[PDB]
C-alpha cells in the first residue's frame, strides 16, 4: 500500500533538490536519500573511504564500491518501508535512485569502461539477482520519475554544488552516464532480468531550466502521474 | 525440524571424506558440500574457478571479492539443501562442510590479519556478513559443530595426496595460522562472536590424525552420542 517511486537522473541533475522539495509538500510523502550521496557511523565511515578509493583508482575499487552502495541502499529502503509513513491515507515513498540504476546504469557502465572484468560483473550480477529475487514484491517499483537533463547542465551543477573531490569529474563520463539513462529510461531499449519493469510507468521531467522557485508545473506532473497508479 | 551440524577443520584435514562417509549411513543424514571445494558448466563454477585462481595469484587484490562470493554461494547452497531434501526423514540431520562462521572467523579474519584485505574491505565484509545472514541466513542457525582436528603436517601430506596443482604451493606456514584460529574458536572458545547463540552451541572435537577411511567406526559413534544430546 505504500507506493514506491524511484527518482533517477545523472550526477547533479537536481534529484536531491527535487525530492527535498517533495518531502515538504505532503505530510503523506517521504524520501529515501542515496547513501553514496550521504557519503559524498560505520557505514558512513566505510562509505567515505571506499568513495575516496573509488575516485583515486576505479579499476581496483569498482566491485567493492558497487556491492557496498547497493547493500547500503537496500537497507535504507527496507528500513523506511518499516520506519516512515505509518498511518497515511495515500502513502508515497520516493527513492533517490534505485537498485536498478545501481546495476543497469552505474555498474554496467563501469564494466563497459573496463573498470570491472567479466568475473567481477557476473559475480556482481549473480549477487544482485539472487538477493533482489528474495524480497518478493516489497522493493518492486510502482513507477519511476526520470529526471532528464544535459551533461553541461549537470557539469555546471557540479561546480555550483562545490564538492571538491567531484571538481575533476569530466564531461565525457557525465556524457556516458546520460546515454545509459536515456537508453534505459527514455527510448526504453534496455531489457533487464527483472519481470515487472516492462509494465512500469515512467515520467520524464526536464530539469535543465532551474526549479528551486518554479516547481509547481513539475510537481503537478508528479501528482498527475501518481493518480494513474 | 532439520538438525544442522557444521563440520569444521583445516585444509585437507578430512572434512569432505568424513562427510561422504556419514551421508551413506542413514537416509536421515545429508550433507552440503562447501562451494569452494567444487570450484577446485554452471556460471557459479566459472566465476568460482576464475576468482579462486585469481585469489591464488593475487590475494591482496582478491580476498574480499573471494570471501564475498564464497559466503554467498554457501548461504545459497545451504538454503537449497534445507528447503529441498529431508521432507520425509523422521530424524533429519544436515551436515554442512564448514559454515558462515568459518568464512568469517577463520578465512576472512586471517586474510585481514595477513593484510590481504584492508581495514575497509574487512569492515565492509563484516557489515555485509552481519546483514546477509540476518536477512537471508537465519534458518541456517546451527545446533552443533564437529571439529576434525589434524596437525598442519597431516594436511600437507593429504594436500599432496589429493594432488591438486594449485594446492601444492600452499605453505605449512598457512596451515599453521588457520590451524591456530580453529583452536581458539572451538577449544579455548577464545573467540568473540557477533552471533551470541554461537558462543553457546555445543562443539564436539575429534582427533583425525590417523587414516580413518578404512576405520571410521569409533568417530561415527562419537557423532551419534552428540546428536542425541542435541
Ligand atoms: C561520486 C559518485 C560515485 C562515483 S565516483 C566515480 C568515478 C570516480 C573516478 C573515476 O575515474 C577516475 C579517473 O578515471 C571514475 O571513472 C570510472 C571509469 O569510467 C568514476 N563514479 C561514480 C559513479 S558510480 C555510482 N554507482 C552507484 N551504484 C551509485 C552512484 N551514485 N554512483
Ligand atoms: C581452498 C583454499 C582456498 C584458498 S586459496 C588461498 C591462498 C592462496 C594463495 C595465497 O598466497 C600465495 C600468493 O601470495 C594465499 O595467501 C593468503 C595471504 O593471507 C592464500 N587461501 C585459501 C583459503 S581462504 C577460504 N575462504 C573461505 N571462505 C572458504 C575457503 N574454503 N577458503
Ligand atoms: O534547479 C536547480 C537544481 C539544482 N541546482 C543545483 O545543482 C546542484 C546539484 O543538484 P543536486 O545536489 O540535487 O544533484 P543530484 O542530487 O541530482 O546529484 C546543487 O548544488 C543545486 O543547488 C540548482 O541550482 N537549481
Ligand atoms: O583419513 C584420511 C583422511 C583424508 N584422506 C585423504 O586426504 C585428502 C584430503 O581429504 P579431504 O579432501 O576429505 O579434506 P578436506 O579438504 O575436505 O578437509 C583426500 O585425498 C583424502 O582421500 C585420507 O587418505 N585419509
Amino acid at each position: 500500500r505504500i507506493k514506491k517511486i524511484s527518482i533517477e537522473g545523472n550526477i547533479a541533475a537536481g534529484k536531491s533538490t527535487f525530492v527535498n522539495i517533495l518531502k515538504q509538500l505532503s505530510e503523506d510523502w517521504e524520501v529515501v536519500p542515496e547513501p553514496v550521496a550521504r557519503w559524498s557511523t560505520m557505514e558512513q565511515k566505510n562509505g567515505g573511504n571506499v568513495l575516496q578509493m573509488m575516485y583515486e583508482k576505479p579499476e581496483r575499487w569498482s566491485f567493492t564500491f558497487q556491492t557496498y552502495a547497493c547493500l547500503s541502499r537496500i537497507r535504507a529502503q527496507l528500513a523506511s518501508l518499516n520506519g516512515k509513513l505509518k498511518d497515511a491515507e495515500k502513502p508515497v515513498l520516493f527513492f533517490e535512485r534505485s537498485v536498478y540504476s545501481d546495476r543497469y546504469i552505474f555498474a554496467s557502465n563501469l564494466y563497459e569502461s573496463e573498470s570491472m572484468n567479466e568475473t567481477e560483473w557476473t559475480i556482481y550480477q549473480d549477487w544482485h539477482d539472487w538477493m533482489n529475487n528474495q524480497f518478493g514484491q516489497s522493493l518492486e517499483l510502482d513507477g519511476i520519475i526520470y529526471l532528464q537533463a544535459t551533461p553541461e547542465t549537470c557539469l555546471h551543477r557540479i561546480y555550483l554544488r562545490g564538492r571538491n573531490e567531484e571538481q575533476g569529474i569530466p564531461l565525457e563520463y557525465l556524457e556516458k552516464l546520460h546515454y545509459k539513462h536515456e537508453s534505459w529510461l527514455l527510448h526504453r531499449t534496455l531489457k533487464t532480468n527483472f519481470d515487472y519493469l516492462q509494465e512500469v510507468p515512467i515520467l520524464t521531467l526536464d530539469v535543465n531550466e532551474d526549479f528551486k522557485d518554479k516547481y509547481e508545473s513539475l510537481v503537478e506532473k508528479v501528482k498527475e502521474f501518481l493518480s494513474t497508479l
